[PDB]
């Protein structure tokens, strides 16, 4: 078997979604890695409530983003989280409506990747499923990205700005890579996809605060 895994065709990963207007990427970056775990544990693949977390984890900034952790975090202490069907996406902050009889999924914590370790980060999306990554992704290489292995010398690890989700790995054109599935919409990238170079220095600081959560 080929030392590389594309989760999607396992089945742990559901259709690529668009944030709208809304700086929730870290929303969907988290629900997209307790998809990975609840299919992991229970073989159903579900659409989890980025609603949910945009308008209940008053540790993050609604559509003014945050971090995957202080979501993960949430899900513990409340004892679940949501369905998309459950609770719905409006793309826009509103008041914590967060339902019971809609708890699709929970989780008892999460586990960080040591920062700027690739090895750990491939271990993990080989061992565990879809993995919570952040990015920079401020610059226009990558929000015209199309084909192939991105990098862009000019991609800044110290400037994280974009929550993405690691689903696998593997080799292009010779070239190490990383499956990233973006929430940007479907005609962003490749179907919504972009693969990101692999081993290249850890470049955009793709294992700099790499996440998934406990379930
Ligand atoms: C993400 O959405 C990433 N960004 C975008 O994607 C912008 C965008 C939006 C719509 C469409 C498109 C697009 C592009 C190309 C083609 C088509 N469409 C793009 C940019 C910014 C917004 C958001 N980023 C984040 O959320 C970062 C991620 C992190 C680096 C992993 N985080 C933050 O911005 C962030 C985290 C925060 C914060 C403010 C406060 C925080 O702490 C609160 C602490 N406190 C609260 C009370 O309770 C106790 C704790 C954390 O900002």
């Amino acid at each position: 078997a080929p030392d590389s895994v594309d989760y999607r065709k396992k089945g742990y990963v559901t259709p690529v979604k668009n944030q709208g207007q809304c700086g929730s990427c870290w929303a969907f970056s988290s629900v997209g890695a307790l998809e990975g775990q609840l299919k992991k544990k229970t073989g159903k693949l579900l659409n989890l409530s980025p609603q949910n977390l945009v308008d209940c984890v008053s540790e993050n900034d609604g559509c003014g983003g945050g971090y995957m952790t202080n979501a993960f975090q949430y899900v513990q202490k409340n004892r679940g989280i949501d369905s998309e069907d459950a609770y719905p996406y409006v793309g826009q902050e509103e008041s914590c409506m967060y339902n019971p009889t809609g708890k699709a999924a929970k989780c008892r914590g999460y586990r960080e990747i040591p920062e700027g370790n690739e090895k750990a980060l491939k271990r993990a999306v080989a061992r565990v499923g879809p993995v919570s990554v952040a990015i920079d992704a401020s610059l226009t290489s990558f929000q015209f990205y199309s084909k192939g292995v991105y990098y862009d010398e000019s991609c800044n690890s110290d400037n994280l700005n974009h929550a993405v989700l690691a689903v696998g790995y593997g080799i292009q054109k010779g070239n190490k890579h990383w499956i990233i599935k973006n929430s940007w919409g479907e005609n962003w990238g490749n179907k919504g996809y972009i693969l990101m170079a692999r081993n290249k220095n850890n470049a955009c600081g793709i294992a700099n605060l790499a996440s998934f959560p406990k379930m």
